[PDB]
């Protein structure tokens, strides 16, 4: 099979906790072993690592870029594809960056799991 | 007891953001998990603010859920301000204008969020 990477793209600026949350999700997934490697990066602002950096340091065949976002706001339809020279707009976008294959996935917002995250904030199972 | 739920977000003048908030209300409304489901907004002045949403609900208890990834000011500051609730991290329950309210934690740390990420790749269903 092919070498599979994953980059979690966020943005919440200079907040201790926001990074800590992004980390928590990278840790959890890294420990799950669902992917050969897991990295975090950041869109819109300039803060580090930008996504071009995170991709560069990964030695995977295919890399899935996941926007940790609720909506298709500019961050997701504009900035992020700009920072990789990917087409702007809504939807899955797959192409190539510096001779690696990249897939920009949809933001998490609309996922049933998000619906359940809400419910579980009340129910608090586990 | 009569159980309400308020989904608090904020992503400003965006068609889609509201639409996503709506989707979740719609889904939960249709699930019948709650007696009533409303959306509202924190930090900015946009409508309905959460004091409004609560006021129109005739429930015994009301769960306020911040559709947020992090404990940013919106959640630790603005929202509990907008109902006269203590500032900071963590679940907060008290009363607003003689109804019991519970401010829940933001969704961000939830395992379901982790899985929302994975499912962005795997795309099951």
């Amino acid at each position: 099979g092919m070498r599979r990477g994953l980059v979690i793209v966020g943005h919440g600026s200079q907040l201790n906790h926001y990074r800590e949350v992004m980390e928590l999700h990278r840790k959890r997934i890294e420990e799950s072993g669902a992917f050969d490697e897991v990295k975090i990066a950041f869109a819109a602002r300039k803060r580090r690592p930008m996504p071009d950096e995170a991709i560069r340091e990964m030695n995977c065949d295919i890399i899935y870029v996941v926007p940790l976002f609720i909506s298709y706001g500019l961050h997701v339809t504009e900035d992020l594809p700009d920072l990789l020279g990917f087409p702007r707009g809504r939807g899955i976008k797959e192409g190539e960056f510096e001779g690696k294959k990249v897939v920009i996935c949809e933001p998490i917002g609309e996922d049933y799991f998000v619906t359940y995250a809400i419910l579980n904030s009340v129910f608090r199972i586990g």
